[PDB]
This record gives C-alpha cells, sequence and structure tokens, in this order.
RNA sequence: GUUCCCGGGCCUUGUACACACCGCCCGUCACGCCAUGGGAGCGGGCUCUACCCGAAGUCGCCGGGAGCCUACGGGCAGGC
C-alpha cells in the first residue's frame, strides 16, 4: 500500500488551485470569510507574509499588520474554504524564509529592510496583459 | 534711751505700684482651642536634560527593472 498516497487522496476534494502565489516579505490582502451576529461577512486582512510552513495541503502561511497601534498576526491555512479572495498588494524581497526579525523594527526600517522585488513585479505586469 | 516691734508727722530717693506692697509680676507642669516648623514618606503641578520612535506638512534628492500626461532637456504619481 502506498500510505502518503491515501492520505492526499483525502485531501485532494479540498485543494485550490485558484489562490495566487506568493513569498514571504510580500504585501497581502486576504479576504476572510467571517460570522457574527447573525449574519456572515467578508473582512479583509492586509499585512506581510512573515512565514510560510508547507505540509502539501496542511501548509499554513502568517501574515503580520499593525492595526491602531498594535501588531496583530494572523494564521491562515492556505487551502481554507473560508478564504474568498487573496490580492498581491506588493511584491518585497527578504533573503530570508521566516521573517520572525520584523516584530522588533520600526517602521522605517522594516521599509529598508524589504525592498520591492522589482524582478516580481515586473513579471506581475508580464502577465495581467490577456489574449 | 529711740537700736529693735506697731502706728503716725515733715523733707528727700527709687518704682514696671495707681484695685496704689493685702500693689505688681516670671517660667515650668496639667487641660482645651488655633496656627506654624521638622518628619520614614505619600500624592500633584510646572520644568530641564539625554536618547529611542515619529503623523500631517514644507523643503531637498530621486523619479530607474517602472506607471499616467505631454505641453517629452517637462509634469504628476511613486520612493528616499
Ligand atoms: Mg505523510
Ligand atoms: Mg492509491
Ligand atoms: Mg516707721
Ligand atoms: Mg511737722
Ligand atoms: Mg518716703
Ligand atoms: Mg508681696
Ligand atoms: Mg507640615
Ligand atoms: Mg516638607
Ligand atoms: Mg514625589
Ligand atoms: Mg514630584
Ligand atoms: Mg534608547
Ligand atoms: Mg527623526
Ligand atoms: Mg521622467
Ligand atoms: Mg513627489
Amino acid at each position: 500500500m502506498n500510505r502518503g498516497a491515501l492520505i492526499k487522496l483525502v485531501e485532494s476534494r479540498y485543494v485550490r488551485t485558484d489562490l495566487p502565489e506568493f513569498r514571504p516579505g510580500d504585501t497581502v490582502r486576504v479576504s476572510y470569510k467571517v460570522k457574527e451576529g447573525n449574519r456572515t461577512r467578508i473582512q479583509d486582512f492586509e499585512g506581510i507574509v512573515i512565514r510560510i510552513r508547507r505540509n502539501g495541503f496542511n501548509t499554513t502561511f502568517t501574515v503580520r499588520k499593525v492595526s491602531y497601534g498594535v501588531g496583530v498576526e494572523r494564521i491562515f491555512p492556505l487551502h481554507s474554504p473560508l478564504i474568498q479572495k487573496i490580492d498581491i498588494v506588493q511584491r518585497g524581497r527578504a533573503r530570508r524564509a521566516k521573517l520572525y526579525f520584523i516584530r522588533n523594527l520600526s517602521d522605517r526600517e522594516i521599509r529598508r529592510k524589504l525592498r520591492a522585488d522589482r524582478k516580481r513585479i515586473d513579471q506581475d505586469r508580464a502577465a495581467e496583459r490577456a489574449a
């Protein structure tokens, strides 16, 4: 038997292919489905992805932003049906795969440390030219 | 005999006494009221210095791996 195969099979019905690829350092807007009273709505979360744990279907990514003076980090499973869409708002360039270190930097230092990844920007504009 | 004790007469001298020496008056200790100083400290106001971070905005640089406008030796966006 192939135990790994069986797993991926069970998993397969929930796998998404529709979301955009993104790298740690990028700034992103995640439109998340949320429930309150009594309705469900779409609530946006916009920050830098500071980490990407990979485990196939169980890959999860972590996003950090400052909201009204306090730092907030959000963790999302990448194939969560509760995510409507993810919009890349900016490509950034880390030299490092996990970016825990920006937790201790000023807004100025971060801007210096994570410069726009101009390469993937042209690259994003190279597409976005449909036929 | 008039030194002494009581009372009085005259001159004089001292006085913070004049309710007039059966006058006045000082400080502690006890009690009560009020205010003030000190006092381990507690709380508040204002202020000074050094550094970290830093909105809007002006000003300066850039405006390219790069957008929009051309009025293209430019401008705006945008970045520092
Ligand atoms: Mg496995
Ligand atoms: Mg099989
Ligand atoms: Mg006599
Ligand atoms: Mg006589
Ligand atoms: Mg006399
Ligand atoms: Mg006497
Ligand atoms: Mg006192
Ligand atoms: Mg005092
Ligand atoms: Mg004090
Ligand atoms: Mg004080
Ligand atoms: Mg310091
Ligand atoms: Mg400064
Ligand atoms: Mg130009
Ligand atoms: Mg400008």
